[PDB]
């Protein structure tokens, strides 16, 4: 460890950056659907 | 704590990440503005 404010700041980072990891997948799947066939 | 087992294990891993998600982002981008102003 390190700190809580430190641990809280690198944990909640990478976990948004997973939470944008499968949100962007989505997003771009719904993205491609739609401007790729309709 | 802090050796070379836990510098390039996880700098690289995290490093691969922000770069991967960064050309897909990058990717929607375009394609939703693509896709909206059509």
């Amino acid at each position: 460890g390190a700190g809580s404010s430190s641990l809280e700041a690198v944990r909640r980072k990478i976990r948004s950056l997973q939470e944008q990891n499968y949100h962007l997948e989505n997003e771009v799947a719904r993205l491609k659907k739609l401007v790729g066939e309709r």
